């Protein structure tokens, strides 16, 4: 029953974010766990410091691909659990990429093209490191290289959109000293907002009153979880890769179709959670081809969603049975989000979204003005019933030579 | 009881094609039906004519695609329903590629590159015609036409791989001089593989005796039809397109998964058929980033299947209660194709593909030597029954880093 | 094409009981026993001296076709085995004047089908495993075969209908149809004639189909005879009584196989195997009692409703039925009503719809109880949708029917 | 992780038992929560009482069709929401059986039944009651009114299989002061098994949970070092458990079959139920279902009892599973089709492997429990793998999950 206060507010409204991977794995392309998963000697994967040149890094270039894609903001990883910094640790660590051949603080050239493009960034930062021995020699003295790590992320950048913290799963038990460490970021990014991914057993977990987002890896949830009756609200987050790995993985082929991945966007934003669309960078920082397909076709998607995909909130109006469609509301509009239409012919040529198509919504309470198609303004036809709150639209097919996967209607009120 | 022509043998060993829709339609990107489906004026949409530069069409680059991809032929429309001709018509028409900007026969300079990567040449001929009055005004005249303009295609680029014909379905009772037609192909190129696409309603026809292949279009059989039991045998083949339409579609965003394209390719090697994977064109000719990202993935993994890809037929051998998986045999090998495979992580990281996982299958009565996959040449362990001719294999899952979707493993005899 | 009144009235019985009953029910192991567990025949044969009939009563039979609401029974008058329930007249010896039974079973199911107003129909299998003349001698086994058929046309004054089965088993044949069914023209002129096996011979009436055929039946070509369509069901895994078989079906599936019948337009037939005596097992009464209630409340539709090109919305299994006066919605996975305390699924607002209804609906109201429904219209678009309220506490009909009334 | 007391040991040795529902609200034939569910005058709807006759009640009718389905305990309603018990309440309450045209101790009559079967008497108890006042206008002495009435059922009955209770979910927030209660059971019946329906464990007394029909994985049994809980679940033949004349939404057997299997696989005891007819009887349609799972549970006799769950995992797209008893595996083995031949093919023909991961040991023989047919089989014993020919059903016959027993070496 409490509210978002008004920087989870404003992450709500940024909907759609993009993940991206990039670390020494990038170069190995067997996935961002290779080195434990592949059981290498860490003497020989940390070689990989020697070659990571960034020579195709090109912060200007992804953050217009997020605006490209309808992206908000960007999580990058600015230290994965290999424990490499893609920043100046300023003599925190030797294993950061001032002492690769990039000599370039990345770090700072991505804030700097987010800024740009109006866009959030964010850092994605590993709390489980496999590589400082404090990790397991001195869990107190590692606790202080982690926040120091995350100090310098704080002072040396500007205002942060946020932190993404990942890996207090791999100590279930242990003190993490969050107070402390979120405490920390409070002091220096008041603004900021704190995302501790709880892992794959513990979804929907608030582990400390900092939090301001709780995260489902992978794989979407039926509700999402705001918090306990009478505590902070706290939003939600949905995270999806396009194949089976974060890092990039050159013989993964098992990619998601681009019409699965329109869904799970659209399907976030009806449970009320923002989402996160992975890619992994090249060894050298590249999009590789295959990401910038998915994100070319995302995109066309999100700019004729963009009157809806930002404000639009859940409201209790269900859809007919047997359907998979929902509704997704604005101060202004409701939106009708329709799933399982066909591409429309002629009465010779038939292409299945021909016939009248009767599609059903109960909770509707206000006499409709009009209804009609974002993609393309077509007005529908619509019958209400005011007192049981029934509206019925004739949800025509997609005009041949178009399918856009989730169709979207704005209601008009009178 | 027959077995194939030698002709029809070499296609079944082709295995794959890409198919290639391209045409003046390809400029508004909404469809190869846009004509008739969008009800234009004709004159006005038969103007694209003059903006029809092929500034961007590269013979030589598509066939090196195509012969990445792991196609071993390509089927390019000549002229579709539009009835515009992408080659040089000899004074029958003016509605053809001599007469637009670009000034090329494009056919000549696709048999050309067809021929320096070794595939064979295949030409796409609508039957169905929008452009000559002479479809309904004098179809007897019409019939001479389209004669000619295939003996243009027969007598002017050397030796052609074959011929695919579509659009006789519109017509279903009209006679459409099939002896004749054919009759003067097997004059002139008695060796080009000749396929009637009989269309959505009337799948797997023989609707002449000189019809050597079966089409199924968009969509996968039960059976491959090989020709009545005394006959000719025919050879199949099922075509896919990556979204819901064939020339290029700009705001079609319905395309299916990498995944489902590598399984519907080996599914129709399964059931004993060739397939086509389709792609359409942009206006100038170019192949779209989003076909190239499909063709690279789907490389990889033809690439990894070539061992049984070309050779491989259907045997009796079935797979236990349960699985989707199947068996291919060539003269030296048996080979498990097996679906349904997850990653292997580890003791501690748990991916899926860890546990023991017997695949069973059924019709083996030869002692088996050895098994591996292809992908990195692990042995499988393996048990037989050889009397009740059962076969179970430990099938393991992937190693962390890839993904084949359907992996294959060689079985070695003793 | 018009149907023949023969085969008007017959697409207006909707609902038969086939039964299964003959020398296989003493071993209750299914009735192709015989073959399938190849059996020594002389031994098999033996079976007729233990064919008692004691519990057999046709009226029970009739009875139990009545209270499901059934208008017609099949009877196997013989199955493969060759086993004759008639006095064949000097056909041949394995009948069952030949059993201790001593009573002509054909006679008094006819009579007991005549009391109850229902139509007698004959199964004859014409794939037949006793007479060697079937492999033989064919040509005089189809002489043997008309011969059987000629008693039941001409000893038992008129008859429903025939139901034959077992071409199939030699499909390049030449059955000699037109001789058959001309003689049985000859005696019984108003006789449904079904092929179990596509339209064999113009004699034919019915047609068979699978009872998962998602479309409408053909119905023949468009200047010729037209023909009807029946779909069969059994209650477990075969026809004759098989006491180990456990696979038996939820009477909700019955009940929705019932009315998906009519909704592609076919009869269809429940099916029964009888205890070796001739009983009806105490499990058939169960589905019969259980549909029964079904077929009742069903009564206003079942019988006279046809399919119309009325479609229900996506994601739906709802259709439509069509009387000369109402329209009927059929529809399906309705839930339980609770209340605000309890919740059983059925309580929301569930609208479905329907697409093809283009006159104004006077009122909507559900058979088994005269709830009113809501609903509203879209004449221009032919749209219906009403509110398909989930079912009273206590209460669940598989299928459930709102009676449409126009203005 | 600890080991059941010996009371538990055998409740999971019972494997099935048959519930019973029967009230007032059988004499409606409209399900069991009619009175609140059809908003019903409370005055009128508790005149049912006076209708009450039980003159087709035969507990030993109940009882030796419980024998015959394999049933090892029943459970009967002794009191549901409505309030009205079904037993001599000794001056606790007038709205009881002895103040019925009955005028018979019902439970009495069941409890005698049942022990003359061999049969574990249960009570189901409704602590949720639509009858007395005291339970919206004064817990406290609701909680003593209840108490009471288990108090009666300890004393007068001799001892008594087990309780289950059914209601405390209406207020998931207060103290229903389970120890007091508990407390008493077990000073007087302290081998009864207590089972609280939740619709979690609510006292260290109780003994089983319940748990839902399609649970998918083995159930939890208690906390790490605490008492080991057994668990149990329910089903209904159609969607009712009181009687419900036009309910027609029956499962089928095979689905029955099936549920009573998958409960033995996580781990769970099973109930099936039936609801009476207003004056007592078994309905018919019931009668068939027990009639059909009667000749399954009696095929599945050799396991049916003392099977447990076992790290023994099946293939690939499979719904097999295996049960362990000290001696043998069994191998429970579903989606398997009727035989014919090679003219008339009903699906089961083929040679049909069926593989199973976590058998280490050499196997001497597999044989089919319902015709004795010896299966072959293959094993490799480093991964565990053990793979059977799974022939389909012979002709005439169909047992929806069929078990074969392991012969070890
Ligand atoms: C988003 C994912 O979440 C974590 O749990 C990591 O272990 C993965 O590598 C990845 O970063
Ligand atoms: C392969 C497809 O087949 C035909 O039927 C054409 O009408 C389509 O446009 C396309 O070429
Ligand atoms: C109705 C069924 O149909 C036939 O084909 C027979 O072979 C069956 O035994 C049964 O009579
Ligand atoms: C077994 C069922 O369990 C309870 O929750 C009751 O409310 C039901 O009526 C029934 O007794």
């Amino acid at each position: 029953m409490t509210e978002p206060l008004p920087r989870i507010q404003h992450y709500e409204d940024l909907g759609l974010g993009l993940f991206i991977h990039w670390g020494l794995y990038s170069q190995m392309a067997v996935g961002e766990w290779t080195e434990l998963i592949h059981h290498r000697n860490q003497h020989d994967y940390e070689q990989l410091i020697k070659t990571f040149t960034a020579a195709q890094f090109d912060a200007k270039k992804i953050a217009h691909a997020a605006k490209a894609v309808g992206a908000k903001y960007i999580v990058l990883t600015t230290k994965h659990h290999e424990g490499f910094f893609l920043y100046d640790t300023k003599g925190l660590s030797d294993f950061d990429v001032m002492h690769a051949p990039a000599r370039r603080d990345l770090i700072a050239e991505f804030v700097a093209a987010c800024r740009e493009e109006d866009l959030l960034p964010f850092f994605y930062m590993a709390t489980y490191d496999w590589h400082t021995p404090l990790y397991d020699d001195d869990f107190p003295a590692y606790l202080t290289y982690l926040q120091k790590s995350v100090e310098v992320l704080c002072r040396n950048y500007g205002p942060v959109g946020g932190f993404w913290f990942d890996g207090n799963w791999n100590k279930k038990d242990a003190d993490w000293h969050l107070p402390e460490l979120y405490g920390m970021i409070r002091h220096y990014q008041p603004n900021a907002i704190i995302v501790n991914n709880t892992g794959l057993k513990n979804r929907g977990q608030v582990s400390d009153p900092e939090i301001d987002v709780v995260t489902y890896e992978r794989r979407t949830p039926d509700e999402i979880y705001h918090g306990a009756p009478n505590e902070k609200y706290v939003a939600g987050e949905i995270s999806i890769t396009l194949n089976q790995h974060w890092g990039i993985a050159a013989n993964d082929l098992n990619y998601k179709s681009p019409a699965e991945v329109i869904e799970t966007v659209a399907h976030a934003r009806h449970i009320g959670a923002n989402i996160l669309v992975n890619i992994g960078l090249t060894g050298t920082g590249a999009i590789p081809a295959a990401a910038q397909t998915y994100m070319h076709l995302l995109g066309r998607w999100t700019a004729m969603a963009a009157p809806v995909l930002y404000k639009g909130r859940p409201v209790p109006v269900t859809s007919a049975h047997g359907t998979r469609d929902f509704v997704l509301h604005t101060s202004k509009h409701d939106f009708l989000c329709i799933l399982d239409l066909q591409v429309v012919g002629n009465d010779n040529v038939v292409l299945g979204g021909e016939g009248v198509n009767p599609r059903s919504f109960v909770g509707i309470g206000q006499p409709i003005q009009r209804i009609h198609w974002l993609d393309n303004d077509e007005v529908l036809s619509f019958t209400q019933d005011l007192d049981k709150k029934v509206l019925t639209v004739d949800a025509t097919g997609y005009p041949y030579g178009s399918d856009w996967v989730v169709r979207i209607a704005q209601i008009d009120y009178e």
